[PDB]
């Protein structure tokens, strides 16, 4: 990394069956004779029925075709105030639950047209760019590529995230160091196949979809950091908490 | 609804060339043939290097490989406070710009265990049901399926969510109406393969990706409304804008 359609009726009687727990996962689906005969059905309507349950991710094949064992999703909890001790891990995983460690490697580069817009800078005007591995108890379940407008930090003590005497720290520390106040920060989380060397570092297969948040840090209006953070979707979500007034 | 690997070096290659511009989209990528004499490489690392940006989905068929032309997502502001005025449009996408519509449909229902278990009631206590389809300017973007304990708004002016004096209005003025104040919501995003019914509703293909916001509004530490959300991968992002302290 560094009058329903008949095959959507049958579809839906078999999807109910498999929410129930009428077909456990790891079970087989009934085979395509089977659904035939029970539903009265034509061959085609019957291989459509389950190409629909197969789509939807909710059966796969492994002689037969069998009910997914879906697993129970973890949160990755976002936040913008401050932890126990702050460092990269617990910037991106608010749950305090979780002991969690990183490997990173921080290179300087030109910021393109997409990083450039999102920092409010130049194009071509030169970043910080940190790349992040998080484990979670060994396990690895997130990335991130971080950069920073050195018009900020460079000549500063935080100009390398993970140097110095607030190394390791986080990003709203780091630039609380350097007089800079962090006091808002913009999440959009979208999805999409993970890319193979994110896929690889993860652990997913090919077309395996992730989470990616676009994290964008500000201070008096101005960018200071701008960061994609990456979970697979089979395994987290992301979760907000926010006020009601 | 009601040393890198010979095939990723290649495959990197081509994505960087993609990513320039080199490669526009409805461009055909370089065909096997070229790739194998291009980079002096043999047909398996050729046809791998292709599997690649598409398994990524950076290419599609449509007789040669096309780069896909990936559309500027759109937001769905996401939001605690009060807007101009309240509807449910509103209360899932923040977003003032966007003019937007709802057909919904409410019935009762005995709450199943992963319902029950959101809103804190016993399994099989009754919920009103409610399904939106959301369109922003006619158009269809988003889906919703809200429950609501009836313990809360049975036999009260707000039961049902799209009548009576503050209907349509949405879950926090409804709720005030009934001196139920909603005070915090919480908000995991997650993704999956959309339903059928959801696709079909969405206009998305078979496979296409959602993301599903599960969403419980609470009053005083109890849940008063839980929903699951849903909007296509390929055009939106879930955004959130957060204070830092």
């Amino acid at each position: 990394y560094f009058e329903q359609p008949a095959y959507l009726r049958v579809a839906g009687d078999l999807r109910k069956k498999i929410v129930d727990g009428s077909l456990p996962p790891h079970t087989r689906l009934p085979s395509q004779a089977r659904i035939r005969e029970e539903y009265g059905v034509s061959d085609t309507v019957a291989l459509e029925a389950r190409k629909v349950l197969m789509a939807e991710g909710l059966v796969e094949g492994r002689s037969g075709t069998y009910v997914r064992e879906r697993p129970v999703p973890r949160r990755v909890a976002r936040s913008g105030y401050r932890p126990s001790g702050a460092t990269p891990f617990r910037q991106e995983q608010a749950d305090g639950a979780v002991r969690g460690t990183w490997e990173s490697h921080s290179e300087q580069a030109e910021a393109s047209g997409a990083i450039a817009e999102r920092l409010d800078i130049r194009p071509g005007e030169r970043v910080m760019c940190t790349k992040y591995v998080f484990r979670d108890a060994g396990e690895v379940m997130m990335l991130s590529t971080s950069w920073e407008p050195l018009a900020v930090t460079g000549r500063t003590p935080v100009m390398l995230p993970e140097e110095g005497p607030v190394g390791g720290m986080g990003v709203v520390e780091r630039m609380a160091a350097i007089d800079v106040i962090v006091d808002n920060v913009t999440e959009e989380v979208g999805a999409r196949p993970g890319l193979a060397e994110e896929l690889l570092t993860l652990g997913g297969v090919p077309g395996h979809v992730v989470l990616v948040i676009q994290r964008t840090y500000f201070a008096s209006g101005r960018p200071v950091e701008t960061a994609d953070v990456v979970v697979p979707a089979d395994r987290y979500r992301v979760a907000y908490h926010l006020p009601v007034k």
